[PDB]
């Protein structure tokens, strides 16, 4: 890869962006960056997109990550 990894880490640590900002920095079509990413992450699920606002305060930001760890959690207590 080239940007898939650069963004994967940059986002995994620092803030992130959507397919728009991604294709922008890469200077390519949003369809190409999204497709290449979807396959680079899993296979073709438009990656993992999530938002944040009420959880924080007034962030209101959305981005797609590769998600290498585990987000799905079920607190059974």
């Amino acid at each position: 890869g080239m940007i898939l990894n650069e963004l994967k880490a940059a986002i995994e640590s620092k803030n992130g962006a959507t397919r728009q900002e991604l294709a922008r920095r890469f200077a390519l079509s949003e369809d190409g960056i999204d497709a290449m990413l979807a396959v680079w992450i899993k296979k073709g699920v438009l990656s993992r997109q999530q938002y944040i606002n009420a959880e924080d305060e007034v962030v209101r930001v959305r981005y797609v990550m590769n998600q290498v760890g585990s987000l799905a959690v079920n607190v059974t207590m």
